[PDB]
């Protein structure tokens, strides 16, 4: 995770720990008893996502604002998983939607 995010724009590693995440869900199903699965998917969440979420969170303006919509899906999607990933992603999608908002009303005549 911390190679990914230096050398990986968020919009790759995004998609990249989307695709690690499914290979760890195959490889404990191919290796590990049940009671391991989800132990396991969550402790490479915390790694991949939480540990690495500032630079998530500083490329989520950028993402929000150019309105991608794959990456911002995707951004979603991992953020969702951690706690404390949503309420920024959250806050940015509100400064965006308030300037815009004040942008459009403030001038008029």
């Amino acid at each position: 995770a911390s190679n990914l995010l230096q050398e990986s724009n968020c919009s790759q590693y995004m998609e990249k720990v989307l695709g690690r995440l499914k290979d760890e869900e195959i490889r404990c199903r191919k290796y590990l008893h049940p009671s391991s699965y989800t132990k396991v998917i969550h402790e490479c969440q915390q790694r991949m996502v939480a540990d690495h979420l500032q630079f998530l969170h500083a490329e989520c303006h950028n993402i929000i604002r150019q309105e991608k919509k794959n990456d911002m899906a995707n951004m979603y999607v991992l953020l969702r998983a951690v706690s404390t990933g949503l309420p920024h992603m959250i806050q940015e999608l509100q400064n965006h939607i308030h300037d815009e908002g004040l942008r459009a009303t403030s001038n008029l005549t």
